[PDB]
C-alpha cells in the first residue's frame, strides 16, 4: 500500500502545485500589436478578439503547418484534468475496497492473535491458508486500477512529448479582423502579428512533468512484479500476495515478527 | 450506497470545481469596437451598454437566425443551478431516510448479533424474513430520486448538446445605441461589431461536461438493475434488495461473512 | 422537524449563495455617456453624480411612469434582509423552544425506556397520555413561526412579481446636472442617457427566486396539514401531533418500533 | 436569559453585517468637478483636498444652514462604535456574573436533586427560600445593564432620526482651494460643486436600523416587566425572579417539571 | 482578576479594532498639486517626494511654528506600539505569576475542602492565616504592573492631548524640490502646497481614544483602593487581599459561601 | 525557562509584526523624475532601471562617500533573517534538549513524590544530590545558545547603529542610463535625481528596534548571573542551578513548597 | 533522528519562505524602452515580446558570451524544485521506514520493560544483542537518503555558485522584433535595450542560500560519522548504531537511564 500511496498521493499533488506555480506567474494572457496609437480600447478589443478567434478559423491563417492545433490555451485546464484522472483510482480503491480490506485486516489481525493465543497455550491456525484457497477474481478488480494508472501516465508522456516539437513556431501567429473590413473596407489594418505570453513558462514546464513521469513509469511497472518472485504466478497470487505485503499496513504486535528472533535460537 | 454516493459526491463537486476553473480565467467580460479615439469612458459605456442590451431587443439586430437565444451569459450561473439540482437528491435522502435507514442498520445489526448469539448457543432468526414480507411502498419513495437524478443529467446532455450547434456564429453579434441617435441624430456611429470573450473557454467546456455525463448516464441506469438479477421483480424487491447491498454499508464483524469460510469445510 | 429544517436551512442558504453569485459578476455599477472627450475624471464625476442622484429628484426626469420607483439599487441589499428574515424563525425556535423540546425529548425517552422495562418485567405507561391532556396553548406559540415563514415568502413573490412588469424600460433613464448649469449656464451638456449595468443579471434572477418560492409555498402550506389527518382538530392537536412526528427526531432504540414486527406474529 | 441573549446576540451582529453590506458597495468615496481637462492628477488632488477639508473650514462655505455638521463621513465608523457599545453589556454580564450565576445554577441544581432524593425517600428543601430571603442589592448591579442597553438604543433612534431631516441638501456642497489662489491669484477656478457618493446607500439605511430599533425598544422595555406580575415588587424581586426564569436556562431533569403531571392525578 | 482583565482585554482590542477602522478608510496617503498637466508620473514623483521629505528638511519650509514635528505620519504605527505596550503587563502576569497563582488556587481549594471535611467531621484550618503571615514582597512585584498600566495610559492622554492643539494648521504644508532646481535652474516650479489626507479621520479619532482613557484612568486608579477598606494598610495587604478577591476567580462549591445562609439561622 | 521564553517568544514576534507594519505601508518602491512628458512607460522603465542598477555600478555615480553601500533595499529582507536567527536557538533547545529536560522533569517529579511518600511513611532522598554530582558538560551545550542569542542582538545594535549616520544623504541619489546614450548619443537626458520612498518609515524604525534591543541586552546578560549568587561557581553549577529554577517550570503539588509553611511552626 | 529532522524540516521550509519573500517583492517582471510615445499597448507588446523571446533566439543577439544561458527566469521555479527534492528523502523515510522503525521502537520498548521486570524480579535480556547480530543490509537502504540529501545540496552550491560569475552583465540584454521589420521594413525601431527587474533581489539572494548550504554541508557530512566512534565499522554498524541513538527518539522511563545513577553507588 505504502509504496503505491506514496506516488498516488505525492504526484498529482506535485502536478497541482506546479499548476498553481503556473497560476501565480500569469500576469496577462496575450499581447497584440495595435497600429500606432489609434486608441487604447481598440487595442484590447483586437487582443481579446484574436485570443477568442484562435480556435475559430479552421482555414489557414497562421501558415504554420497543421495550424488547427488549438494553440495550447489550456495547460492549467488540461493539467487539472490529468491530476483528477490520476486522483480517481485512489478514490475508487478507497471507496470500493477499503471496508473490504478493513475486513481483511480484521481477519488477519484475529489470525495473528490466534497465533498469539497459540503461543499462550504453549505455556485453528492450520485452516487459514485454506480460507484463502479459492478463485477470488475480485482482487483482480483492484489490480486493474494499477494498470489504469499506467494508462494515463503513458499518454501524458505522449501528450507532453507532442508539446516539444510543436513549440518551434506555434507561438507567434498572425490574426485579423476580416469581418471588420467587411463592415466598411476603409480603415483598419488587416493583420496583427500577435503572440502568446504562455510558452515562456509553459514549454520549459513540459521538461519537468515529462521527465518526472518517464522516471516514474518503471516505478508503476514495478507495482506488478512483486507478485512474480514469491512462488506464485499472476493467476495464482489472487489473495495472498496482494495481502501479504498489506500485512505490513497498519502496525504489528510484540511478537508478530519477533518470533523469527525467537526461533533463531 | 457507496457506488451511488461515489457519483453523487464526486460529480457535482467536479462541476463546481470546473465552474471555478472558468471563474479564474474570466479577465474581462466583453469587448466592443470604439470608433477610433473618441474617448475612454464612452468606450466602456458602449461596451457595458451592449452587454446589458443583449437580452432586451427582441427584434432582429444580429441577423443570426433565432437570435433571441440569450447569448450564453450564464454558464457559471447555469452550472451553479445544475450542481445544486444534482446535489438536492442526496440532501433529500440524507435528511429524510438516514434516520430510518439507521434504524434499519440497527435492526440488521441486532439481527447479525442474534446470529452471533445463536452460534454462541451452538457451543429467533427464522422470523426476520417475515418481518420484511409486507408491501412497503415507502422505499419506492427513496428509489424515485435515483430516477430524478437521471432526469436532470439527461436534459443537461440536451442543454449542452444545444450549445455545440449554437456556437457557429452566435458569438460575434452587432449592437447599437439607436436611442442614442434619437437624442441628436448627429454624431455617434450606429453599429459596433462587438464580441463575447467567453466562448473560447465555454464552448470547449461543453465537450467535457457533456462527455462526462454521457459516459456516466449508463452508470446511473445501472443503479436500477441490481434489483433484477437476484430472484425478485421490481414489484417484489421492496425491502430486501435496497437493504441487501446496504448490509455492506458501515462495517461487518468477525463472523458476518466468515461463516462461508467456516461452512466451506 | 426534518422536513421543516430542510427548507429552513437550505433555502436562505440558497438565496445567500445566489446573492454572492450576483456579487462576483458585479464589475462596475453604472455607465454614463460623457460628451466626447472632455476629460476622464469629469466622466466618472457625472457617472457617480447620477448614480447618487437616482433617488433624489422626486420630480419627473425619466418620463417613465411612476418614476419614483428607486430603480432597484438594492438587490444584494434587499436579498440580505429577506435571507435573514427567513433565518429568524429558526433562530427563534432554536433559542426559545429547543431546551423545552429537549425536556420533551427526555420525557418521551424515559417513556420509551419505561415501555422497555415493562417488556423487561414481562420476562406507569397508562398515565402518559393523561400527562399531555391539558390545554397547552404554548406550542401554538411555536406554530406561529410556521405561519410567519409563509408571510415573508408570500410577499417575496409579490416583491419579485413586481420586478418583471417594472423591467420594460426602468433601466435606461435620463439624468442631468441642472445645478451644474446653475453655476455658469455656459458649458456642460444637460442630459446624459445613462443606464444601469445590473438588470442583465438581476432581471433574469427574478425568474429563479420567484419560481423557487412559488414551487415551495405549498410545501410550507403542507406543514400545517399533517395535524388534520390523525383524528384531532387543530384545537386538539396541542401537544401530541407536534411531538408525535418529533418522536422521530433524534434516534430510536432496538425495540422502539420493532414491537410492530413482534406483534405481527 | 434566552429572550435577552436573542436580542443581545442577533442585533449587533445584524448591525455589523449591515455595516459590511455598506462596505462592499463603497466603490469610490467622493467625486468633484474638475474644470474641463486641466489634468488627471489635479482632479484627484482637488477631490482628496475637498474630502479632507470638509471638517476644517468652520466658516460658511456650503450656505446650507448649521453647515458645521461634519457631513456624515463616518457611518461604518459610527456603526462600529454603536455595535461594540451594544456588545459591551453582554461582555460585562458574561465576565462579571457568569461564575456567580454558575454557582447559582449549581445551587439550584443541588436543590432540585435534593427534591429528587426527597422523592427517593418517599419510596432540607424547606430552608432554601430562606437562603434567598436577604437584601441582595448585587443582582440590581446585573439589572443596570438592561437599562444601559436601553440607553444606547434610545439615542441611536435620536441619532438616526437626525439623519432624515439632515439629508435634504446636506450632500451637494461647495468647496474651494482658497489658499491655492493665495499662491498666485492667477489660474485655478475657485469653487467646485462636489458631492458625496455615500447617501445613496446611507440615507436609505437610516430607514432600516431606525425602524428595527423602534420596533425592538418595547421588547427591551418588556425585559423589566416580568418581575412585576409574580407577586413581588421591584424592591422585593431581588433574587427569586431574576433566577426563577433562569431556572429554565441550561436544562431540566426527568422530574423537574413532570411532578405537575404527576400531582395532576 | 475579572475587573482587571475586563479592561486589560477589551481596551487594547478596542484600540487595535479602531486602528483597523483607520486602515480600511485609507485610500491614498497624500495629494500634491502638479503644475497643470506637465505629466502623470512627474505628479506621483513630486507627491512621493514630498511624502518622503517630510522629516528630512530640519530647516524652516512650512513656516508653521515648531515645524519639526514629524507631521503625524504614524498613527497606525504609534497605536500598534501603544496597544502592545498595554498588552505586555497582562503577558507578564500571565507568564510569570499564573503558575504561582495556580498553586495559590490549589492551596485555597484544598483549604476550602479542608473546611468541607471539617463540616463532614461535624456530622487544621486554624493555621492557614499563619501560613500567610510573613512579609512576601513578591506580590508587590505583581502590583507594579497595575501602576505600569497607569503609566502608559497617562502619557497617552498627554500624547493625544498634544494632537488637538497641533491640528490647527499642521496639515497643509509647503514642500519643494530645491535639489531639482539645482540640476538645471530652468523648468520646474518651486513650491507645491500639498496636504495630508489623514487628519480627516485622524484628528476626530483623537477625540475617541482620549475620552475613553480619561474616563477609564480612575477605573485603573480604583484597582489600588480595594486593599485600603478591609482593615489592612498597603504595607500589610501583602498576601490576603490580592488573594481574597482572587478567591472568587475560578468557581466555588456547594458550601463555599452557603454557610452564611446556614449560619444565618 | 519562563523569563527566557518571554523574550525568546515575544521579541522576534515583535520584529516580524513590525516588519509586516512596514509591509502594509509600502505603496510603491521608488520614484524617478521623467523629463517632462516624454512617455508614461519610459518613466516606469527609467524608474525600474535605476532601482535595478543601484548595486551594479561600482564606480562613483552618487558622489556620497563610500557610495557602494547597497542603499538599504532590504529591510524586510534583513529583518526576516534577523527574526529567524533569533528564532533558531529556541528551535535548537526545543528540538535537542526538551526530551532530555522532560526526562529531568520526570526525575525531579519522582523525586518530589519520593519526598511525598517519605512524608506518608512519617504517619532514598539522600542519594539524589549525589545523582547530580558528576561533571556533566552537556548542559553547557545548552548554555551556549544563551550566549549565541547575545551574539546576534549585539551586532543588530551595530547594524542599526550604522543606519543612523548613514541616513544623512544616502537617500537622494543620482542615476543614469549611460548605455542608453551609447546606443544613439542623441535624445535621452543623462541623469535623473531619483529618490527612495523607504526611509520615511525605515529610518524612524531604526529608532525602535535599536532602543528595544539596547534596553533588553542587559536582560539577556542577566540570564547568566542567577548561577552566581547561589553558592556555586559557573564551573560548579553544571546540573543543579540550570534545573533548580527549572523546578518551577510545569507545576507543583499540594506540598512541594507548603512544607516551608509547615516547618515554620 | 532529531539532529537529522532539524535540518530536514527547517531548511526546505527556510527556502520556501525565502521563495515567498521573493514572491512578495515581484512588482512587474521586465521593462523595455519604448521609442518615445508611439503608444501604450505597443510598449507592453514589445515588453512581453522580449520576455517571451529570451529563450528562443539561439543565435547571438546579446553579445554577452555563452548568451544561450536562459537568463535566470526561473528562481521561484527552480527553488520550488530544490525544496521539494530536499523534501522527498524525509517523505521516503517517513513512508517506507516509519512502520518498521515503529516496530523497532516497540521491540526496544518491550526490551526495556523486560529489563524493568528483571529489576522487579530482583526484589531473557541476554539474547537481544543476538537478535540483531545478522547482516541486515536493509538499514543501508535508509542510509542512502542521507547521502542523497548531500547530493542535491552539493550541486545547489554549484548551481548558485554559477550565479555569481554569471551576473556581471547577464541582465541588460538587447532584443528586437526582426520579424516585425519583415512585415513592412518601414516603421519600428530595431533594437530595445531591455533589462530584467529580478537580479536586484535575486543576485543578493544567491549570497544567502549558498552560504547557508555551505555552512551546513559539513553538518550533513557529520551525519555519517557517529557510526565510526563507537567500536563498529560502517560494515558492522548495520542495526545497533542506527537504532542506538534512535533509542533516544520518543521518550524514556523512570529507570531507562537512572540505573547509571543507581549503579554509581
Amino acid at each position: 500500500d505504502k509504496m503505491v500511496t506514496c506516488i498516488a498521493v505525492g504526484l498529482p499533488l506535485l502536478l497541482i502545485s506546479l499548476a498553481f506555480a503556473q497560476e501565480i506567474s500569469i500576469g496577462t494572457q496575450i499581447s497584440c500589436f495595435s497600429p500606432s496609437s489609434f486608441s487604447w480600447r481598440q487595442a484590447a478589443f483586437v487582443d481579446s478578439y484574436c485570443w477568442a478567434a484562435v480556435q475559430q478559423k479552421n482555414s489557414l491563417q497562421s501558415e504554420s503547418g497543421n495550424l488547427p492545433l488549438w494553440l495550447h490555451k489550456f495547460f492549467p485546464y488540461i493539467l487539472l484534468l490529468f491530476a483528477i484522472l490520476l486522483y480517481l483510482p485512489p478514490l475508487f480503491w478507497r471507496f470500493a475496497a477499503a471496508p473490504h480490506i478493513c475486513s481483511d485486516l480484521k481477519f488477519i489481525m484475529e489470525e495473528l492473535d490466534k497465533v498469539y493465543n497459540r503461543a499462550i497455550k504453549a505455556a485453528i491456525v492450520e485452516q487459514y491458508l485454506k480460507t484463502k484457497k479459492n478463485s477470488n477474481n475480485l482482487i483482480i478488480k483492484y489490480i486493474s486500477c494499477r494498470l489504469l494508472t499506467l494508462i494515463i501516465i503513458l499518454l501524458a508522456c505522449i501528450y507532453l512529448g507532442y508539446y516539444f516539437s510543436l513549440s518551434s513556431l506555434s507561438d507567434e501567429f498572425v490574426c485579423s479582423i476580416k469581418s471588420g473590413i467587411l463592415r466598411n473596407d476603409s480603415t483598419v489594418p488587416d493583420q496583427f502579428q500577435c503572440k502568446l505570453i504562455a510558452v515562456g513558462i509553459f514549454q520549459l514546464l513540459s521538461v519537468i512533468n515529462l521527465v518526472v513521469y518517464v522516471l516514474l513509469a518503471p516505478v508503476v511497472v514495478y507495482t506488478l512484479f512483486v507478485p512474480f518472485r514469491q512462488k506464485t504466478d499472476v493467476l495464482k497470487v489472487y489473495e495472498i500476495l496482494p495481502t501479504f505485503d498489506v500485512l505490513h499496513f497498519k502496525s504489528e504486535g510484540y511478537n508478530d515478527l519477533s518470533l523469527y528472533n525467537l526461533f533463531l535460537e
